[PDB]
């Protein structure tokens, strides 16, 4: 047992506060971890650090790094040291990126498998995750986007079904919750529902799929919400639950679909698929892809009478393609229906850690928060709900989407805090990857871009070289295989003025970046922000 | 007619001296282009800028932004204008870059015709092309390399047999010339050889197979160093060569290859070529594959009969391979006979160019040089090959390949004698993409690495990433579709001790992260370079 845990308090194990920030951060990352033994964080095995020696090279060479050199990791592996100046970052990462014609499914597994790359996640390897709680705030925005949508602004009374509690989908059965709806996540794994319902995002595991139905029915019936796990797989459960009359109203999904990474088939534990893919990989394969199509098949069932049926970032659809069900490239996604309108002025999924470890130093920024931005604004709605129904995990932290120029504005008051005492110690900025101005994703975030621009993978490349020359604290650059490519960013609020240079220079840049990606598809409400910031250039022939 | 040429002289146009080298440099691409009335600097369509509009819309940019702002271009349009800092970088470029499953050849060539992409090339979209000089030191290594390995040190009386006269290509007769090797160079269009010709790159152009025949058979005979060209298509002469027995001592090969973009078939032009693409892109597929089958098997046959032949980074083998030649997948290529080496102790096509446009600046460094560096040395040889074959084109400049740490110094000594009136005006440095630290080609640079880590792309992006963060000037990230990812970038020698800074920080992690690439695999005179810079990290369980 390791059992990595952020350090807490106001002493420096490092030479000074940047660095002790990134250490902690790191430290954090493992602390929430699914599997922190491993190094895994989330998405069934993205990690930390390529394995338990580059961690711990990474860990002295932040003890003893000057203000004026900075770190690089190539895929969890620490590669070098320059010396390099003050308003540079102190980390730069590049983990997981494979030239495209050889990043395919089957080798990337085989490269990590060699120990030649790392799945790096989105903030797993550049040390940015908070726990489940980065991802409530997006998935309870997409489902008060949908009551607002189809069901006239309330699911009191309605039913949400969806799969998937792992580090990322676990956020599900709260955000449900809070958004009043009775709400049924199914996993396959009992330690995953477990999980959730210890750290305050599960009410209660049922006991069967007859028990389910009973308390979801309840719930619908007092039109409360609440939220209701089942152990099983998303096949058989799915299946069961129309047979036995569910009628949900919405249906979605976050498991891991991974065939090599995470997807159970019909009939395996986590532990037999996970063998049956070290030893067996073709028949893994084969049996992940005939349990996905009776997954999806079930998922359009629920749609043939009247479900709203979206996918949520996992390639559920593509994946269901390819194992042989071509309706599934129908369904609609979260990010078409109801997070696209934010990219398009900046809105995107910015949080903040306290190094401290002390929650007086978020509550602090709460009441900041509640003091400087005007009431009905969304984020004066979130922060009430994140106080009521959100534990902390690890240390102090909170997700609170905002737009261009509000992320500096809010970050400048936050370290002006800290120089003057109401915060006890420096305040990290990031955010998760999946920003506006930071992914290229055409089966996620960028699909049916209005100018067919899905696959153009400038924009995150650009969103790196920005905060570099901008001077965040840590930067790094990730892919998915051969689907997807985003960067990362960490601006350290630590009082100084050379921090508050860096956090308006990095942030306004960074969401700034963003709508302009939007605008230059044609989205006319980033192009009217792009107008009024300033952020274009005139072009002829226009 | 636009007719783009660089600005001569000392008189500024942009509010500073940074801002004007660069859009003397950007003028510089156009004025040495291939076809410059279209921006085509050379690979057939690579391109200075997605269109004229973004061009004249680029330099007005560079004309009134400050010396603290930053400017961002996505494939070659500008698309905003950031408030920076002075140590940061004045242009960031991101150049061609689609997300890997969809950058396939097909769908580049649908993205690049609706104006969604550009083919950056190299040094094309980010403004680095010296003209036919920057690829001739290369490629004359490689012909010294061969005559070391092969033929005992000498080419005197050997034949050297080739194709691909264009702007890369045609630095092979000259190439060939000072290596002391008879060279002919086969172009299926008179326009390149004319070009050639009248730069001094081809001494002359034969009027038929026959006729060239016999002229470098003479120069065989006299064992002197000579250039031939030939027009016609390389299936039909070269098999036509094979029938007449020019017995060859080494084969190679720098066409265009790609049918889509500038692979000529046998019996047409390349203005019928590129119209067949245009309106029936599936014939000519056909006719392309069908040509470069016969193609490849004449370099086999070549072969077969004894020649050294190897590939010179076109992907001629693996396009081969696609049209049905597997055997031409073992053909071995430039890099792993005659460049690796090189890159693992950082050495890589190293430039510079005078903004002055004043050859008395280029000879200035030329004679710091011969001051600086011992006799022997590589660089010592290299000068008066230059001075003596190469004629400058355009803003005068020069090829220089130099190694970590030799970089930076002979850049501190120009930034000097720029400070103290021996050079006129600032000088630009930079180099090719494919240096050590800054490209991964599974097909070219990367194949067969030691550890199988070819298509790790991790080190580009670290390798940019680095560059901002040191103050470059000009950074650029760029993707061959999905088969090569690199980083390029530009720092001026202006004469300012905030130059001489970034010029260290910059040039010495540009190396740097090369011979940590290489170390990395397994290099052991990388690992020793690594060791002995202190460029390292301790790693323990090793
Ligand atoms: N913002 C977003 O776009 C967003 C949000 C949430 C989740 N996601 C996606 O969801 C995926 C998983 O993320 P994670 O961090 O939660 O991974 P995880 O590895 O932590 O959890 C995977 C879960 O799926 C479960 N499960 C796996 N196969 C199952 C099956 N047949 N039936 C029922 N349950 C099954 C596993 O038991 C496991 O608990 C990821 O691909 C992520 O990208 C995206
Ligand atoms: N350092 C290196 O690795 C290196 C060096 C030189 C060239 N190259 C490669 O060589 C390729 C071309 O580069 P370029 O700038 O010279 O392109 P270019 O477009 O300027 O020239 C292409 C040439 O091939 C000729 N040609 C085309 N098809 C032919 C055919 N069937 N038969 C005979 N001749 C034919 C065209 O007429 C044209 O002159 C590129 O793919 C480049 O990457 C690489």
């Amino acid at each position: 047992p390791r059992n990595i845990k952020a350090a807490r308090g106001t002493t420096l194990r490092c030479k000074g506060w940047q660095q002790e920030t990134i250490l902690r951060l790191l430290e954090n990352n493992i602390e929430n971890g699914e599997r922190p033994e491993d190094l895994v964080i989330y998405m069934n095995a993205a990690k930390a650090a390529r394995d338990w020696d580059c961690f711990d090279a990474i860990v002295r060479t932040l003890k003893t790094m000057e203000a004026d050199e900075t770190l690089v990791v190539q895929s969890g592996k620490p590669v070098g040291l320059f010396r390099t100046h003050a308003f540079a970052p102190r980390v730069l990462l590049a983990n997981g990126n494979v030239a495209g014609r050889w990043a395919g499914d089957a080798n990337m597994f085989e490269l990590e498998k060699r120990g030649l790359t790392i799945l790096p996640g989105m903030t797993a390897a550049c040390w940015q995750y908070i726990g489940s709680q980065g991802i409530v705030q997006g998935t309870y925005q997409s489902f008060v986007s949908a009551a607002e949508q189809y069901f006239g602004g309330s699911l009191a009374g309605r039913i949400i079904l969806t799969a998937g509690a792992g580090g990322m989908g676990g956020a599900q059965p709260l955000a449900g919750k809070m958004a009043g709806a009775a709400t049924l996540v199914v996993d396959v794994d009992p330690v995953s529902l477990e999980r959730r319902l210890n750290t305050g995002y599960l009410d209660v595991i049922a006991t069967s799929v007859d028990d389910a139905l009973a308390r979801i029915r309840t719930l619908a019936a007092e039109r409360e919400g609440g939220s209701v796990g089942i152990v099983g797989n998303a096949a058989d459960v799915f299946e069961a639950l129309h047979r036995k009359e569910l009628r949900p109203d919405i249906v979605t999904d976050q498991c891991m679909v991974d065939p090599y990474r995470g997807y159970v088939p019909s009939g395996l534990s986590p532990a037999e698929a996970a063998q049956l893919v070290r030893t067996d990989p073709e028949q893994a394969l084969a049996l992940a892809a005939a349990t996905l199509a009776r997954h999806a098949r079930a998922m359009l069932r629920f749609r043939d009478d009247g479900a709203v049926v979206f996918e949520y970032g996992n390639t559920l659809r593509a994946r269901s393609v390819a194992a042989g069900v071509p309706e599934a490239g129908e369904l609609p996604s979260f990010v078409t229906l109801f997070i696209r309108p934010l990219f398009c002025r900046g809105i995107g999924p910015f949080r903040w850690i306290a190094a401290s470890g002390d929650p007086k130093d978020i509550a602090a920024i709460d009441g900041i928060i509640e003091s400087t931005f005007a009431e009905g604004h969304m984020i004066r709605q979130w922060i009430p709900m994140a106080r009521k129904y959100i534990q902390f995990q690890g240390l102090p932290a909170r997700i609170g989407w905002l737009g261009h120029g509000e992320r500096s504005k809010l970050a400048l008051l936050v370290n002006e805090a800290v120089a003057d005492g109401r915060i006890s110690a420096p305040i990290a900025f990031t955010r998760d990857h999946l920003d506006a101005g930071s992914v290229a994703s055409p089966y996620a975030e960028t699909e049916k871009m209005q100018d067919g621009s899905d696959a153009v993978s400038d924009w995150p490349l650009l969103n790196a070289m920005l905060a570099c020359s901008n001077g965040a604290s840590l930067v790094a650059l990730h892919s998915n295989g051969d689907k997807s490519a985003s960067a990362g960013q960490t601006a350290i609020a630590d009082g100084t003025p050379m921090a508050a240079f860096k956090l308006k220079s990095v942030l306004d840049a960074d969401t700034g970046i963003g709508v302009i990606r939007y605008a230059d598809a044609g989205y006319e409400v980033a192009r009217e922000t792009r107008a009024l910031h300033g952020l274009g250039i005139e072009i002829g022939g226009g």
